[PDB]
């Protein structure tokens, strides 16, 4: 009878600061979009939402039907929030500038639907976002989305798994909210989340062993064959960045999508995939790197820019960095 | 307005045979239990269902809270179906014999909740079952559950992923039904499913490389480094047998949980995990083996017996068998 | 964890009899249709289901959109149940004969949607049904629907109120099941319901005072001005037969829709409105009359036949009959 | 994909004014409470929420279980909205003053659960509220709730009928939003509602005929026996102020709960029942009177004060006033 919704939670924090409150609006409208996607996904096969949309995004991805629905849902809700000015979506060629009448001081980068390969086999998928505060007075433009992750004021992701979860990270920390299907409210379930210092799980697509670099290769062998005769790490790779990362967060361990010989900048997109997760990861006492630099310190040059990403437990991520260092 | 529920579907088939119909009852009651688990899982964090139950099953697993709830749900519904006589659950030491008043001619083996390691990180989990028809007139006993998988008249699994799915395989084939949250009915979504002849995905926990046997080791290297200069298979390992298998079914490919140097009989349990999946896999044109024999031809000696299991696309599974043959 | 669904309940009873079980199928399929209507009604305004269908039924009613959807839903589910042979709907001119391949021994009369006037103002509405067992071997025809209510083997109604309820009456009694929105199962909530001997509520449309007959007129005055200086009955008239009747059942009292000077046979339809309610009412220790004969003893001559109906608490209904007797 | 939620709608209006926005917060938090009540009511029988709470409110009502749950839900959500300072509930003896830390400029009067007599028979029930803006700087107190209805800045009610509806009236008009069970969002369904000039339905409890006054008595006879030989009005009385009023709004007509010889001030409570409805009614082109004065012009003297109330279509309400005038 005393529901601790994400809305009550956020205001509860932003109360002290006493801002315009358009963030609470922003997140509220984001939650609405997140609930409709969750509901659409929960019945995609029956609703006939499986298949392709018949188009290709800048990243060359084959646009799916749930990419469109989720992209629209999110774009519309953000525009109607009267809290955003510039929007960047993986599904949109250029930055979406918000019409003057509904402009807000926030710039949001988002991956409408993450885990494309797992939509048809009911494997966990989600929505990733990053929120920057327009750091200028110039007329709103794509340039406002080209900020380093360190500039995020908030970020997180919606996880449509066996249960729908909204993980939200801000300046002071990370919190997980679970969508109560009954009343459609994200209830707090994990307060001030902290990833452990060291895990026992490594996740990466090992189908790319031939293209892996010396560092990645050694770290993996090290995971399978520990030098100190300790138990080898277990392995897990769902295939949806959102699902594996989230598991990293609550179970500890490491997630990797490094670059190979075919891709200098890895595969995941910096703006809407890496930075959000890097932000979340850091606000939970974790680390997120490319192998040679902190993902959040990268200054973008392209809204659809890619970047290698190694994240998770401090000690695990450091061990890999130490190896990249030895190989450099 | 002309809903094609699993119930209408099953009767639609069993109509010709004209049996007692206790199977339709069996599946109906199984669907009820499957909906409550799905609903409980959808709110496990908010409902406080996360954690351990404080006990250990015969397999040595650390019993979780959702194991108990789901175990009870399924046990009660099966007893009330007036269609079962002997029940085997991974969570029960011995076979549950159904009281005379509610006895039926069916023997059901089930894994109340599969994917234990993925419950707390919202990763796909499910329920696996196998249904045998009591092949005798002797007084019902555990012996009735010790039949080879080839004797299954039906089997399948409930998949609590981003959407709840019920995959059902019977003598004539496999069909997927999706749970419409609106009216709580499993609607047909994939009719007469057939796994493809060859996939491009291999799933197995590679954290056990040191314990892998020569055959497994070679197959994997072969997947990463193709001898014919073809593209390497992608990798995926969710961590819940139900999720990976189901993906194998609709995407094609191969799933493996072989034996190592520590486990002669692998890890998955024959009665409620392997046979069901082996049945499903075969009814879809696929294969399921231990590395040296068809999983369905194994005659059990213990209701909690383990067995190695390699399943999926015909050509992929054969290639591995050919290797096991070369190494023998 | 030990859900007492209507399905478990019905089998629980019909177990003793040991019939073909097509009744449990019948009710199961009826429950599916009842859940979709409930779900459609719950979002009729948002779904755009409000309005007219553009047609007139035999009774001259202006067919609504939810009449069609609900009519189809029910007709299809009954046909797919393999348990019915002749179907009578208020929305269908003639009796629907079930194609041989899906025929069953049951004849079902139903009011797809009751309370037409209350659909647009969100007032309680529902579905009424009566089930007769084909009492012959002749080729199925409309004649099989022209039986007296005393021949009902089961009957009841779905009530889409602030909660969706399914009231089911059979030879041994009445029971109320409530639709759990979570898992879409009608759970038992009121076992073996018995209406009280005398209520303190009278329900009837008093807008027809000018057309009321001497008996109705006197009974009403008597309700407002008690001869024994006792408290006057309270008044309640929702406007949907299903809602008022159901309230009569659990609160006691009396419901009336007598004939006037304009209608010799009242307004409600005998086959799908009066008999079901009369059956329910009697199985709960109540009474249902026309003012001069028991509604259940009327032998129909037309499937869309009307009949006056006074029902509810024994003593209240008797008092009115005594008045009709004095006026005759 | 472009959902028109109540939240988007309200901001859409309040945008021009450019206020603190605590109203949008107020309504948001009110919507959360409204969804949980709706969900609790939808399963009250199964949840065991039927019965009494074991207590009596100031009005002498026998407190029900859903009164408590709904009262708490609403009280907590309003306190957590950081938008209210003084709260008045029918279930609370005195005005609830909001602790300084969470104070807002709004005073809210509410009927946590309206239609007490119809909870157990699944008849439509709801939640009524009125929102006043603290018109002073004095320290918050009960005096702030003793304002005339004309001072309302907003008001409305939640209707838990066959569908859950939220009717919201503000300075510029009335709008109906329907709760989409799928995503838990109140979607706009009836924009700028206007009650018709004259209806053909009268609603009142005629069980109180003996206690009715000369005016009420004549109006009713006039409704049953039209002086101009026109068709008599139909009659409808659900028994829950919220349900009948709402029907008046969309169907036109008249609703009455006048005073009798036993009650000089009728029965409904001025603060949380009459004023809200009177406000709604007026903002829709309708009228709301006591029989001798506009309900909204009454200056309260007691937060649990009662007042007679006649509302609905202009011409119908005027006709009754003309009669009260002739009898005075
Ligand atoms: O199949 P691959 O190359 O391992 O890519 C998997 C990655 O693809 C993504 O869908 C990004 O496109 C991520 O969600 C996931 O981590
Ligand atoms: O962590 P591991 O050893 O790879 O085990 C994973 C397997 O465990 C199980 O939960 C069985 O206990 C399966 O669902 C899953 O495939
Ligand atoms: O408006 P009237 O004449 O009172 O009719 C009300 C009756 O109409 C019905 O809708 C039947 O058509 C019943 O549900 C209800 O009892
Ligand atoms: O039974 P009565 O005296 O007609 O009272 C009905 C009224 O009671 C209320 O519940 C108020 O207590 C209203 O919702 C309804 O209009
Ligand atoms: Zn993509
Ligand atoms: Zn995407
Ligand atoms: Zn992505
Ligand atoms: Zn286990
Ligand atoms: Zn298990
Ligand atoms: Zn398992
Ligand atoms: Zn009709
Ligand atoms: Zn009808
Ligand atoms: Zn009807
Ligand atoms: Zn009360
Ligand atoms: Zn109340
Ligand atoms: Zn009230």
């Amino acid at each position: 009878t005393n529901i601790v919704t994400l809305t009550r939670f956020v205001m509860e924090e932003g109360r002290k600061a006493r801002g315009t409150g358009e963030m609470t609006q922003l997140l509220n409208s984001l939650c609405t979009a997140v609930k409709a996607i969750s509901t659409a996904v929960r019945k995609a096969g029956i609703a006939h939402l499986w298949g392709i949309a018949g188009s290709t995004n800048v990243t060359g991805d084959q646009v799916k039907k749930l990419d469109v629905l989720s992209n629209d849902l999110v774009i519309n809700v953000l525009k109607s929030s009267f809290a955003t000015c510039v929007l960047v979506s993986e599904e949109d060629k250029n930055a979406i500038i918000v019409e003057p009448e509904k402009r807000g001081k926030y710039v949001v980068c988002f991956d409408p639907l993450d885990g494309s390969s797992n939509i048809d086999c009911l494997v966990s998928i989600g929505t990733i976002f990053g929120i920057y505060r327009k750091n200028s007075t110039d007329e709103p433009s794509e340039k406002d989305a080209l900020q380093p992750g360190r500039n995020l004021v908030a970020a997180g992701y919606a996880l449509y798994g066996s249960a729908t979860m909204l993980v939200l990270a801000m300046v002071n920390g990370v919190n997980c909210f679970m969508l109560d299907p009954a009343i459609g409210e994200f209830i707090l379930v994990d307060r001030d989340v902290k990833i452990k210092k060291k895990g026992s799980i490594y996740s990466i697509n090992e189908g790319y062993a031939k293209e892996f670099d010396p560092a990645i290769t050694e770290y993996i062998q090290r995971k399978k064959f520990p030098p100190d005769n300790s138990a080898p790490y277990g392995a897990r790779y769902v295939g949806s960045m959102v699902a594996d990362v989230h598991r990293t967060l609550v179970y500890g361990g490491i997630f990797m999508y490094p670059a190979n010989k075919k891709s200098p900048k890895g595969k995941l997109r910096l703006l809407y995939e890496c930075n959000p997760m890097a932000y979340v990861m850091e606000k939970a006492g974790g680390l997120a790197t490319t192998g040679k630099e902190a993902v959040l310190d990268i200054v973008p040059t392209d809204i659809h820019q890619r970047a290698p990403i190694i994240l998770g437990s401090p000690e695990d991520v450091t061990e890999l960095l130490e190896i990249y260092q030895k190989h450099a």
